[PDB]
């Protein structure tokens, strides 16, 4: 019985084949048919791509015998070369020309959930050319889904030897009947078929993938529209800035390029982007997912003062000093939304870029106290229950588990209403003490969030909601300001809080304002919809943000 | 008796003065002498420009009215402006002509370093436009060396407004007497006078200078080359990557750009790059400062062969793949400058650019024991007495403060002999027991060592020296090969242990290898001859890493 599946790299979980430019170049070249293909392989085990393969030697010192075995074929062929015949252009174009095979890294992802310890089992070089970021990119990209990566230049091993063969069922720690091994070349299937291990030659994918299915007895071919990659808090690099004595922020990092930093709402954790972290790095960003000040590893002093808008904004400029950033592109959802809008007007020098999901842009009414205007929302009512320092804490932290259940919930799936919270006397009063498992998380998914929440509760927290007056007068200096950096409002059809015609007004404050919108998606943005976020975000990302 | 020290920002700690550019485009375009100067200043604290300076609009917001002005002006003047007159053009050339005037900042970092308390006072823009990064560098790059930066558009005052200089004392916690301010415009430098503070108008920065050195009573002109940019552990942002169950590894990270791994030697930490750290990132690069496995706040595991380079260049990729990087540049010294050749042969996909600082690249000779070809130099006889698992651990870990102040010696300084090390049975037997402290290091800074090293001690460290056989048999394997890759090697004139002519064959190996060479520079490079360091760096990174 299967326990592990093993892919080939060129011809299986990247295409087109490198191979197949050889032939390819041979037609376009109108060469001798086979003469690319019989130079390459020129001298079979003791020929220099063997040693390239079993790393004896670099790409580019590989560069130029090929060349002269190129000459040799051409030589017998009775044939001629072109002018300006040149292998680096010919690798250089292939390996360009080469991307990840899709819907067989959705298998390979797929067996590997349901169990299997997978492996890329490839001959491959060390590559020593200008541009050999292109193919490090793609190994970074591919190598994270699977368990093992065993590179014939890094064991100096080459398929079709056995040695390697052995060597990788050693490395899975299973016994050849327990392996499928998909390969597109048929002459190094043959020794894991020999072994007994159970073999596939791919040549299309579909039928691959159709032979893969009926092997394993797992649907792989026709299934439904995977989630994004997600993140394993442990797998992650973990920063830690000291803003000011007593506060230390935390965030995750991943990815290189420009700097985007990825604000939360309430009760949230950098956690809640798990889905738009590796997408946006594989963007081509650099991400900085911040647990916000009072959650997770960041501190969480008692003082409502230390949560008002001023101070919060002053602290992540500050964040950028101390990281070296004299700007980042700001992403905020919720309480974290309305932060970033906040940057944007007072900080716009440190702004790249602005998007919210969820949270508009809104004005302080001068003519108007906070507390009336709250009042005034029907919606709004549990923001007058988040007043009381203490109240809301002992009820959202008696029973963690239940907080998260009842909270992050689809819209089809709510257990609460945010109407008559403090004639109820709570959030929770009217919902169960065991809430069902929302289809938007796992159990494992819950408990990161109840042991983030079991180091500084809710007070830290609560305290964003405790200054109306501090943010309403700080607000009130911007009156004269309009946004004017590129910016984004991301509205949520089914979030019956933050209302998508709540930013209807937008576009008389941020003129340029470029706009998002998500059907079927309640409060929760980036879990409920998370396809959906990073297509918008990584489009305005590209566009606007550079 | 001054204590605090104040300046400007335009005209006085940067330049040219955005101000001169409004006259010096009168001239160019043949417009009336003073009318961009005076649409600039319409309407005085009731005008725009005020308005701009307060915080009320944004610089955006400003240009058009601007503009009007500079219509209204020239209509009284009976003058037309030019066809294609740009106020927008004209600003975006002033603000990125504006650079930091250097002998001011120095003047100011003296200040500092002598026990003033410093701060930025300036009437400045919320800047909004296209190019607004600039400027936000440029602020970003003075703020870190003041204690305050004070901003008209943030606190909503003015100078010459009474109220801002009343907040400057109340933010300086000093009485006006105790204070220096230096201004380029007389009259926002008439309220301080009027105060009784001591006030500096500055034309040329020389004279202003000289007032500046006559008033304090400290040396600010004709003074000694400063050293570059330092830094304090506590200020900057710490990164944790599990690499591995049982190990993590530990950096500190500065800026933005490619990627630049900072690899330190035996027996060190990522502080011994604090000279580096700033001046890298000031240039345009993302610095990770590492503390090597081992060192500081990385794992330590007991085990001598978790410490073969085989396993650390595999976790430094691991490092990159967790931190979702396709490359990084990496620049070795000593033990870091052997490992930094080791991935560009064994990694160069990964590797961007490889430098080493001291250590050269000499491959494994396969006719010789690594134990015989160290028992031939005399100089690495100290290897010899590192073997031995505990008996270096024990004479290092006896005194730490002793150990460090020994070993960190400048080549002028030197306490130790490399030689008969083993004979003397050990490295600080004709040593002190107080070593006087080098010219190169502070108290505090050997102190800063001394805590680092009390959490592992010196097993891991001197597990480095014991995998010669392994790391032999593992550089067998690139034999063959040649690092084709961005290289730079940079000899120091007087390491007595990793001479410049052991790197003398490198070329063989290495043939598009560039070179850098240190005078009066002893085994400790970066804090020997830090400013030399950083030139050789930068001028390699720009050229050859991008
Ligand atoms: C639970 N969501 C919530 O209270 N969000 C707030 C974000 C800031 C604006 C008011 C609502
Ligand atoms: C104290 N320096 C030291 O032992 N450095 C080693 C680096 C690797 C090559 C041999 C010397």
């Amino acid at each position: 019985t299967l326990r592990a599946a093993v892919f080939d790299l060129d011809g299986v979980l990247a295409l087109p084949a490198v191979f197949g430019v050889l032939g390819r170049t041979e037609e376009a070249l109108a060469l001798p048919r086979g003469l690319l293909n019989d130079a390459f392989q020129k001298g079979g085990p003791e020929g220099a791509t063997t040693r390239l393969m079993k790393g004896e030697i670099t790409l580019s010192q590989w560069i130029p015998l090929m060349e002269e075995n190129c000459r040799k074929c051409s030589e017998t062929a009775k044939v001629c070369l072109p002018k300006n015949f040149s292998i680096k252009e010919i690798f250089d174009k292939a390996i360009s020309a080469r991307k990840i095979n899709r819907p067989m890294l959705q298998a390979a992802l797929m067996l590997r959930k349901k169990g299997f310890t997978t492996a890329i089992l490839t001959n491959t070089w060390l590559d020593d050319r200008a541009e050999r970021d292109g193919l490090a990119q793609l190994m970074c990209e591919l190598k994270m889904h699977f368990d093992f990566l065993i590179e014939s230049c890094q064991v100096g091993m080459v398929k079709p030897e056995p040695q390697i063969y052995k060597f990788l069922l050693d490395t899975l720690k299973a016994s050849p009947s327990e392996v499928v091994f998909l390969d597109d070349i048929g002459a190094n299937l043959k020794p894991a078929r020999d072994l007994g291990m159970v073999t596939i030659l791919v040549q299309d994918t579909d039928t691959a993938l159709k032979e893969l299915e009926k092997v394993t007895g797992i649907q792989l071919l026709n299934t439904p529209a995977p989630l994004p990659t997600s993140c394993n808090p442990s797998d992650m690099s973990h920063g830690y800035v000291t803003v000011k004595p007593r506060v230390r922020l935390h965030f995750v990092e991943l990815g290189s390029g420009p700097a985007v930093c990825l604000c939360h709402g309430f009760p949230e954790s950098w956690y809640s982007w798990r889905y738009q972290i590796p997408a946006l790095a594989q963007a081509g960003y650099r991400v900085l997912a911040m647990d916000m000040k009072g959650y997770g590893e960041s501190s969480a002093p008692p003082e409502i003062e230390e949560y008002c808008m001023e101070v919060l904004c002053k602290e992540m400029v500050t964040f950028l000093d101390k990281l070296g950033l004299s700007q980042a592109v700001f992403i905020g959802h919720d309480w974290g939304g309305m932060l970033v809008w906040y940057m944007a007007l007072f900080y716009p020098e440190r702004v790249r870029a602005v998007a919210s999901l969820n949270t508009p842009f809104i004005p302080a009414n001068p003519n108007m106290s906070p507390l009336e205007s709250i009042k005034a929302n029907p919606v709004f009512d549990y923001q007058l229950y988040f007043q009381e320092p203490g109240v809301a804490e002992a009820e959202l932290e008696q029973n963690l588990s239940r907080t998260f259940k009842s909270l992050f919930r689809a819209s089809d799936e709510s257990v609460l209403s945010m109407h008559k919270v403090c004639e109820a006397g709570g959030l929770f009063v009217n919902s169960p003490e065991e809430p069902s498992l929302s289809r938007m998380v796992t159990e494992e998914e819950i408990q990161f969030y109840v042991q983030q929440f079991k180091k500084s509760g809710f007070r830290g927290p609560l305290n964003w909601y405790r200054n109306m007056e501090r943010n309403w007068k700080w607000a009130c200096k911007s009156l004269g300001r309009k946004i004017l950096i590129p910016a984004l409002m991301v509205t949520a059809e089914k979030d019956f809080v933050l209302v998508p015609q709540m930013s209807q007004h937008m576009e008389d404050w941020i003129p340029h304002l470029k706009r998002g919108h998500i059907e079927d998606c309640g409060h929760w943005t980036q879990m409920d919809k998370p396809t959906e976020v990073n297509q918008i975000l990584i489009k305005w990302l590209d566009s606007d943000a550079r």
